[PDB]
Protein backbone atom coordinates (compact mmCIF):
# COMPACT_ATOMS: atom_id res chain seq x y z
CA UNK A 1 0.00 0.00 0.00
CA UNK A 2 2.97 2.37 0.31
CA UNK A 3 4.74 4.22 -2.40
CA UNK A 4 7.21 2.25 -4.41
CA UNK A 5 9.70 5.60 -4.32
CA UNK A 6 10.07 4.98 -0.46
CA UNK A 7 12.30 1.69 -1.63
CA UNK A 8 14.99 4.41 -2.56
CA UNK A 9 14.01 6.32 0.04
CA UNK A 10 14.61 3.55 2.28
CA UNK A 11 18.09 2.36 0.46
CA UNK A 12 19.52 6.06 1.07
CA UNK A 13 18.79 5.96 4.94
CA UNK A 14 20.40 2.54 5.07
CA UNK A 15 23.33 3.78 3.48
CA UNK A 16 23.80 6.73 5.24
CA UNK A 17 22.93 5.10 8.43
CA UNK A 18 26.53 2.92 7.31
CA UNK A 19 28.52 5.86 6.29
CA UNK A 20 27.62 7.39 9.51
CA UNK A 21 28.97 4.45 11.19
CA UNK A 22 31.72 4.10 8.90
CA UNK A 23 33.09 7.82 9.49
CA UNK A 24 32.61 7.11 13.08
CA UNK A 25 34.78 4.13 13.40
CA UNK A 26 37.68 5.62 11.24
CA UNK A 27 37.42 8.57 13.40
CA UNK A 28 37.91 6.16 16.47
CA UNK A 29 40.67 4.22 14.39
CA UNK A 30 43.07 7.39 13.44
CA UNK A 31 42.93 8.27 16.89
CA UNK A 32 44.12 5.41 18.05
CA UNK A 33 46.63 5.26 15.30
CA UNK A 34 47.67 8.48 16.26
CA UNK A 35 48.19 7.97 20.40
CA UNK A 36 49.94 4.79 19.09
CA UNK A 37 52.39 6.58 16.57
CA UNK A 38 53.23 9.33 19.26
CA UNK A 39 54.09 6.90 21.96
CA UNK A 40 57.33 7.35 22.80
CA UNK A 41 57.68 3.90 24.54
CA UNK A 42 56.37 2.17 21.59
CA UNK A 43 57.95 2.83 18.63
CA UNK A 44 57.46 1.58 14.95
CA UNK A 45 54.18 0.14 15.31
CA UNK A 46 51.72 2.53 13.68
CA UNK A 47 53.59 4.48 11.01
CA UNK A 48 53.32 8.12 9.69
CA UNK A 49 51.96 6.45 6.43
CA UNK A 50 48.94 4.49 8.78
CA UNK A 51 48.26 7.83 10.24
CA UNK A 52 47.84 9.69 6.80
CA UNK A 53 46.14 6.99 5.47
CA UNK A 54 43.69 7.01 8.47
CA UNK A 55 42.84 11.01 8.31
CA UNK A 56 42.76 10.74 4.75
CA UNK A 57 40.03 7.92 4.77
CA UNK A 58 38.52 9.89 7.33
CA UNK A 59 38.44 12.80 5.01
CA UNK A 60 36.94 10.88 2.35
CA UNK A 61 34.05 9.26 4.34
CA UNK A 62 32.85 12.46 5.20
CA UNK A 63 32.92 13.96 1.71
CA UNK A 64 31.23 10.79 0.23
CA UNK A 65 28.58 11.19 2.87
CA UNK A 66 27.63 14.71 2.43
CA UNK A 67 27.47 13.51 -1.73
CA UNK A 68 25.94 10.84 -0.78
CA UNK A 69 23.14 12.41 1.13
CA UNK A 70 22.11 14.46 -1.98
CA UNK A 71 21.43 11.20 -4.02
CA UNK A 72 18.11 11.69 -6.29
CA UNK A 73 15.92 10.18 -8.63
CA UNK A 74 14.83 12.20 -11.89
CA UNK A 75 12.71 11.89 -14.42
CA UNK A 76 13.07 13.67 -17.65
CA UNK A 77 10.27 14.50 -19.88
CA UNK A 78 10.04 15.22 -23.86
CA UNK A 79 7.67 15.92 -26.34
CA UNK A 80 5.88 18.71 -27.90
CA UNK A 81 4.43 21.71 -25.76
CA UNK A 82 1.06 20.76 -27.00
CA UNK A 83 1.44 17.27 -26.13
CA UNK A 84 0.86 18.48 -22.31
CA UNK A 85 3.90 17.46 -20.43
CA UNK A 86 3.88 20.21 -18.50
CA UNK A 87 0.27 19.09 -17.55
CA UNK A 88 1.52 15.37 -16.46
CA UNK A 89 4.50 17.15 -14.28
CA UNK A 90 1.73 18.76 -12.52
CA UNK A 91 -0.75 16.51 -11.77
CA UNK A 92 1.68 14.08 -10.82
CA UNK A 93 2.79 17.13 -8.20
CA UNK A 94 -0.92 17.12 -7.09
CA UNK A 95 -0.61 20.80 -8.24
CA UNK A 96 0.11 23.56 -10.74
CA UNK A 97 3.95 24.04 -9.87
CA UNK A 98 4.74 24.16 -13.93
CA UNK A 99 3.44 27.56 -15.66
CA UNK A 100 1.21 27.73 -18.71
CA UNK A 101 1.31 29.73 -21.30
CA UNK A 102 4.68 31.23 -21.64
CA UNK A 103 6.24 30.87 -24.77
CA UNK A 104 9.65 31.83 -24.43
CA UNK A 105 10.09 29.25 -21.80
CA UNK A 106 8.91 26.30 -23.26
CA UNK A 107 13.14 26.72 -24.54
CA UNK A 108 13.95 26.13 -21.50
CA UNK A 109 14.52 23.13 -18.98
CA UNK A 110 12.33 23.46 -16.20
CA UNK A 111 13.66 21.45 -13.71
CA UNK A 112 11.44 20.81 -10.44
CA UNK A 113 12.88 19.78 -6.91
CA UNK A 114 11.23 19.90 -3.01
CA UNK A 115 12.71 22.35 -0.71
CA UNK A 116 12.33 21.82 3.15
CA UNK A 117 10.99 25.23 3.67
CA UNK A 118 7.91 26.82 3.60
CA UNK A 119 8.33 29.21 -0.07
CA UNK A 120 9.24 28.16 -3.36
CA UNK A 121 11.88 29.61 -5.09
CA UNK A 122 13.21 30.26 -8.42
CA UNK A 123 17.49 30.15 -9.53
CA UNK A 124 18.28 30.73 -12.87
CA UNK A 125 21.13 29.59 -15.08
CA UNK A 126 24.65 31.50 -14.46
CA UNK A 127 23.32 33.44 -11.11
CA UNK A 128 23.31 32.22 -7.91
CA UNK A 129 20.41 34.50 -6.34
CA UNK A 130 17.40 32.83 -5.34
CA UNK A 131 13.99 34.24 -6.24
CA UNK A 132 11.51 33.84 -3.55
CA UNK A 133 7.83 33.44 -4.97
CA UNK A 134 4.46 32.41 -3.17
CA UNK A 135 2.41 31.42 -5.88
CA UNK A 136 2.97 29.39 -8.42
CA UNK A 137 1.07 32.52 -10.55
CA UNK A 138 4.01 34.40 -9.10
CA UNK A 139 6.32 31.99 -10.55
CA UNK A 140 4.79 32.25 -14.01
CA UNK A 141 4.92 35.87 -13.61
CA UNK A 142 8.91 35.90 -12.88
CA UNK A 143 9.44 33.64 -15.36
CA UNK A 144 7.48 35.21 -18.37
CA UNK A 145 9.29 38.69 -17.20
CA UNK A 146 12.96 37.37 -17.15
CA UNK A 147 13.53 37.68 -21.43
CA UNK A 148 17.01 36.84 -20.79
CA UNK A 149 16.04 32.74 -20.63
CA UNK A 150 17.00 31.91 -24.19
CA UNK A 151 17.36 28.83 -25.47
CA UNK A 152 18.75 25.73 -23.78
CA UNK A 153 18.93 27.06 -20.38
CA UNK A 154 18.00 25.78 -17.26
CA UNK A 155 15.22 27.00 -14.90
CA UNK A 156 15.23 25.60 -11.53
CA UNK A 157 12.02 25.90 -9.19
CA UNK A 158 12.47 24.56 -5.56
CA UNK A 159 8.86 23.59 -4.35
CA UNK A 160 7.69 23.27 -0.71
CA UNK A 161 7.79 19.07 -0.13
CA UNK A 162 5.08 19.32 2.47
CA UNK A 163 3.07 21.19 0.11
CA UNK A 164 2.76 18.89 -3.06
CA UNK A 165 3.47 14.80 -3.77
CA UNK A 166 6.73 13.29 -4.59
CA UNK A 167 9.38 15.36 -3.80
CA UNK A 168 9.66 14.92 -0.57
CA UNK A 169 10.74 11.37 -1.78
CA UNK A 170 13.39 12.82 -3.83
CA UNK A 171 12.31 12.85 -6.61
CA UNK A 172 13.19 15.43 -8.97
CA UNK A 173 11.10 16.35 -12.35
CA UNK A 174 12.07 17.35 -15.73
CA UNK A 175 10.52 19.18 -18.27
CA UNK A 176 12.28 19.88 -21.30
CA UNK A 177 12.14 21.79 -24.65
CA UNK A 178 8.96 21.44 -26.78
CA UNK A 179 10.15 19.36 -29.14
CA UNK A 180 9.10 20.89 -33.04
CA UNK A 181 10.45 20.71 -36.22
CA UNK A 182 13.82 23.37 -35.53
CA UNK A 183 14.78 21.74 -32.29
CA UNK A 184 18.20 20.64 -32.34
CA UNK A 185 18.81 17.50 -29.94
CA UNK A 186 22.42 17.40 -29.95
CA UNK A 187 23.26 18.42 -26.46
CA UNK A 188 20.53 17.70 -24.49
CA UNK A 189 21.80 13.98 -23.49
CA UNK A 190 24.88 15.18 -22.01
CA UNK A 191 23.19 18.41 -20.80
CA UNK A 192 20.40 16.83 -18.18
CA UNK A 193 20.36 13.16 -19.32
CA UNK A 194 23.06 10.76 -18.71
CA UNK A 195 21.73 11.31 -15.23
CA UNK A 196 18.07 11.10 -15.77
CA UNK A 197 16.81 7.44 -14.42
CA UNK A 198 13.41 7.41 -16.63
CA UNK A 199 12.70 9.03 -19.90
CA UNK A 200 9.40 9.65 -20.62
CA UNK A 201 7.75 10.73 -24.22
CA UNK A 202 4.31 12.97 -23.81
CA UNK A 203 2.53 12.59 -27.40
CA UNK A 204 -0.59 13.68 -28.03
CA UNK A 205 -3.04 10.98 -28.40
CA UNK A 206 -4.33 12.14 -31.56
CA UNK A 207 -1.21 12.74 -33.54
CA UNK A 208 1.35 10.44 -34.29
CA UNK A 209 5.05 10.03 -33.45
CA UNK A 210 7.11 13.24 -34.85
CA UNK A 211 10.73 11.97 -36.44
CA UNK A 212 12.23 14.31 -34.26
CA UNK A 213 10.86 12.19 -30.95
CA UNK A 214 11.93 9.29 -32.44
CA UNK A 215 15.17 10.29 -33.73
CA UNK A 216 15.95 11.22 -30.18
CA UNK A 217 15.25 8.18 -28.11
CA UNK A 218 17.34 6.66 -31.24
CA UNK A 219 20.42 8.83 -29.81
CA UNK A 220 19.19 7.93 -25.82
CA UNK A 221 18.64 4.25 -26.63
CA UNK A 222 22.62 4.71 -28.14
CA UNK A 223 24.56 6.74 -26.12
CA UNK A 224 22.98 4.44 -22.55
CA UNK A 225 22.80 0.85 -21.56
CA UNK A 226 19.01 -0.10 -21.55
CA UNK A 227 17.47 3.53 -20.41
CA UNK A 228 14.17 3.39 -19.10
CA UNK A 229 11.72 4.65 -21.25
CA UNK A 230 7.97 5.29 -20.80
CA UNK A 231 5.23 6.58 -23.65
CA UNK A 232 2.46 8.56 -22.31
CA UNK A 233 -0.48 9.42 -25.12
CA UNK A 234 -1.91 12.43 -23.70
CA UNK A 235 -5.65 13.96 -23.99
CA UNK A 236 -5.64 17.42 -24.29
CA UNK A 237 -9.46 18.14 -23.05
CA UNK A 238 -10.94 14.59 -22.04
CA UNK A 239 -14.34 17.13 -21.99
CA UNK A 240 -13.93 17.63 -25.68
CA UNK A 241 -16.11 14.70 -27.45
CA UNK A 242 -14.58 13.27 -30.21
CA UNK A 243 -16.36 10.85 -32.88
CA UNK A 244 -16.71 7.47 -33.45
CA UNK A 245 -13.53 5.80 -35.20
CA UNK A 246 -10.81 7.72 -32.61
CA UNK A 247 -11.15 4.56 -30.33
CA UNK A 248 -9.27 2.72 -33.60
CA UNK A 249 -7.07 5.84 -34.20
CA UNK A 250 -6.19 5.17 -30.20
CA UNK A 251 -5.45 0.95 -30.99
CA UNK A 252 -3.61 2.05 -34.15
CA UNK A 253 -1.64 4.51 -31.89
CA UNK A 254 -0.97 1.86 -29.69
CA UNK A 255 0.38 -0.41 -32.17
CA UNK A 256 3.05 2.13 -33.43
CA UNK A 257 3.86 2.96 -29.91
CA UNK A 258 4.76 -0.97 -29.06
CA UNK A 259 6.70 -1.34 -32.24
CA UNK A 260 8.97 1.54 -32.05
CA UNK A 261 9.60 0.09 -28.04
CA UNK A 262 9.83 -3.40 -29.60
CA UNK A 263 11.04 -3.61 -32.93
CA UNK A 264 12.77 -0.10 -33.34
CA UNK A 265 14.40 0.84 -29.77
CA UNK A 266 14.41 -2.69 -29.16
CA UNK A 267 14.70 -1.34 -25.19
CA UNK A 268 11.82 -3.83 -23.90
CA UNK A 269 10.09 -6.69 -25.13
CA UNK A 270 6.61 -7.17 -26.29
CA UNK A 271 5.53 -7.94 -22.57
CA UNK A 272 7.12 -5.41 -20.87
CA UNK A 273 6.21 -2.80 -23.21
CA UNK A 274 2.50 -3.37 -22.07
CA UNK A 275 3.55 -1.65 -18.75
CA UNK A 276 5.37 1.37 -20.83
CA UNK A 277 2.73 3.07 -22.67
CA UNK A 278 0.07 4.37 -21.26
CA UNK A 279 -3.04 6.57 -22.59
CA UNK A 280 -3.83 9.35 -20.00
CA UNK A 281 -5.66 12.59 -19.54
CA UNK A 282 -3.52 14.99 -17.46
CA UNK A 283 -5.63 18.33 -17.34
CA UNK A 284 -8.60 16.10 -16.38
CA UNK A 285 -6.39 14.26 -14.00
CA UNK A 286 -4.90 17.98 -12.13
CA UNK A 287 -8.20 19.11 -12.18
CA UNK A 288 -9.83 16.16 -10.14
CA UNK A 289 -6.81 16.21 -7.60
CA UNK A 290 -6.86 20.10 -6.95
CA UNK A 291 -10.66 19.60 -6.14
CA UNK A 292 -9.51 16.96 -3.82
CA UNK A 293 -6.41 18.57 -1.84
CA UNK A 294 -9.33 21.21 -1.10
CA UNK A 295 -11.98 19.18 0.49
CA UNK A 296 -14.36 19.13 -2.11
CA UNK A 297 -16.39 16.03 -2.15
CA UNK A 298 -16.21 14.31 -5.83
CA UNK A 299 -19.56 13.66 -5.42
CA UNK A 300 -20.36 16.95 -6.21
CA UNK A 301 -18.45 17.71 -9.23
CA UNK A 302 -19.61 17.32 -12.63
CA UNK A 303 -16.80 14.72 -14.11
CA UNK A 304 -16.61 13.59 -17.71
CA UNK A 305 -17.76 10.17 -18.72
CA UNK A 306 -15.32 7.41 -18.42
CA UNK A 307 -13.40 9.63 -15.81
CA UNK A 308 -13.14 6.86 -13.34
CA UNK A 309 -11.12 4.57 -15.75
CA UNK A 310 -9.12 7.51 -17.05
CA UNK A 311 -8.13 8.45 -13.45
CA UNK A 312 -7.23 4.56 -13.03
CA UNK A 313 -4.98 4.39 -15.54
CA UNK A 314 -2.79 7.90 -14.57
CA UNK A 315 -2.81 5.51 -11.10
CA UNK A 316 -1.27 2.81 -13.04
CA UNK A 317 1.46 4.55 -15.00
CA UNK A 318 2.57 6.11 -11.98
CA UNK A 319 2.58 2.96 -9.77
CA UNK A 320 4.44 1.32 -12.45
CA UNK A 321 6.90 4.40 -13.21
CA UNK A 322 7.75 4.61 -9.32
CA UNK A 323 8.58 1.18 -8.78
CA UNK A 324 10.94 1.47 -11.95
CA UNK A 325 12.74 4.44 -11.15
CA UNK A 326 13.27 3.76 -7.29
CA UNK A 327 14.87 0.51 -8.54
CA UNK A 328 16.62 1.78 -11.05
CA UNK A 329 18.41 4.78 -9.25
CA UNK A 330 18.80 2.73 -6.01
CA UNK A 331 21.46 0.52 -7.89
CA UNK A 332 22.58 3.34 -9.94
CA UNK A 333 22.68 5.92 -7.13
CA UNK A 334 24.52 3.88 -4.26
CA UNK A 335 26.11 1.24 -5.81
CA UNK A 336 29.61 2.86 -6.64
CA UNK A 337 29.54 4.38 -3.03
CA UNK A 338 28.62 0.92 -1.24
CA UNK A 339 32.35 -0.72 -3.27
CA UNK A 340 34.11 2.37 -2.07
CA UNK A 341 33.14 1.70 1.34
CA UNK A 342 33.96 -2.11 1.16
CA UNK A 343 37.68 -0.88 -0.21
CA UNK A 344 38.11 1.37 2.66
CA UNK A 345 37.21 -0.77 5.19
CA UNK A 346 39.53 -3.33 3.53
CA UNK A 347 42.66 -0.58 4.13
CA UNK A 348 41.72 -0.11 7.50
CA UNK A 349 41.51 -3.66 8.54
CA UNK A 350 45.34 -3.99 6.87
CA UNK A 351 46.31 -1.31 9.16
CA UNK A 352 44.72 -2.79 12.26
CA UNK A 353 46.04 -5.92 11.36
CA UNK A 354 49.62 -4.25 11.03
CA UNK A 355 49.87 -2.20 14.09
CA UNK A 356 48.69 -5.27 16.03
CA UNK A 357 51.16 -7.55 14.29
CA UNK A 358 54.02 -5.34 15.12
CA UNK A 359 52.78 -5.04 18.73
CA UNK A 360 52.87 -8.75 18.71
CA UNK A 361 56.23 -8.71 17.56
CA UNK A 362 57.26 -6.21 20.40
CA UNK A 363 56.41 -8.02 22.96
CA UNK A 364 58.12 -11.15 21.86
CA UNK A 365 61.25 -9.17 21.53
CA UNK A 366 60.65 -7.72 24.78
CA UNK A 367 59.77 -10.84 26.46
CA UNK A 368 63.35 -12.60 24.25
CA UNK A 369 65.23 -9.98 26.27
CA UNK A 370 63.54 -9.99 29.74
CA UNK A 371 64.59 -14.14 29.76
CA UNK A 372 68.63 -12.65 29.23
CA UNK A 373 66.02 -12.51 38.07
CA UNK A 374 63.14 -13.11 35.61
CA UNK A 375 62.06 -9.86 34.84
CA UNK A 376 59.13 -9.00 33.65
CA UNK A 377 58.81 -7.47 29.89
CA UNK A 378 58.77 -4.26 29.72
CA UNK A 379 56.06 -2.31 28.57
CA UNK A 380 54.08 -5.70 28.28
CA UNK A 381 50.79 -3.82 29.24
CA UNK A 382 50.97 -1.18 27.04
CA UNK A 383 51.63 -3.52 24.51
CA UNK A 384 48.56 -5.64 25.51
CA UNK A 385 46.04 -2.28 25.13
CA UNK A 386 47.76 -1.91 21.48
CA UNK A 387 47.02 -5.30 20.61
CA UNK A 388 43.55 -6.02 21.79
CA UNK A 389 42.67 -2.68 20.77
CA UNK A 390 43.47 -2.86 17.19
CA UNK A 391 42.13 -6.67 17.24
CA UNK A 392 38.89 -4.71 18.68
CA UNK A 393 39.26 -2.36 15.94
CA UNK A 394 39.77 -5.07 13.09
CA UNK A 395 36.80 -7.38 13.95
CA UNK A 396 34.35 -4.06 14.20
CA UNK A 397 35.62 -3.52 10.41
CA UNK A 398 34.43 -7.27 9.74
CA UNK A 399 31.06 -5.96 11.18
CA UNK A 400 30.69 -2.85 9.03
CA UNK A 401 31.49 -5.16 6.08
CA UNK A 402 28.88 -7.63 7.09
CA UNK A 403 26.62 -4.55 6.92
CA UNK A 404 27.75 -3.28 3.84
CA UNK A 405 27.15 -7.15 2.42
CA UNK A 406 23.29 -7.07 3.99
CA UNK A 407 22.89 -3.76 1.93
CA UNK A 408 24.41 -5.01 -1.02
CA UNK A 409 21.75 -7.79 -0.91
CA UNK A 410 19.00 -6.30 -0.14
CA UNK A 411 19.09 -3.00 -2.58
CA UNK A 412 21.63 -4.14 -5.25
CA UNK A 413 20.94 -7.50 -6.68
CA UNK A 414 22.20 -8.79 -9.69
Amino acid sequence: PVSPLKHFVLAKKAITAIFDQLLEFVTEGSHFVEATYKNPELDRIATEDDLVEMQGYKDKLSIIGEVLSRRHMKVAFFGRTSSGKSSVINAMLWDKVLPSGIGHITNCFLSVEGTDGDKAYLMTEGSDEKKSVKTVNQLAHALHMDKDLKAGCLVRVFWPKAKCALLRDDLVLVDSPGTDVTTELDSWIDKFCLDADVFVLVANSESTLMNTEKHFFHKVNERLSKPNIFILNNRWDASASEPEYMEDVRRQHMERCLHFLVEELKVVNALEAQNRIFFVSAKEVLSARKQKAQGMPESGVALAEGFHARLQEFQNFEQIFEECISQSAVKTKFEQHTIRAKQILATVKNIMDSVNLAAEDKSAASAASAASAARLPKEIDQLEKIQNNSKLLRNKAVQLENELENFTKQFLPS
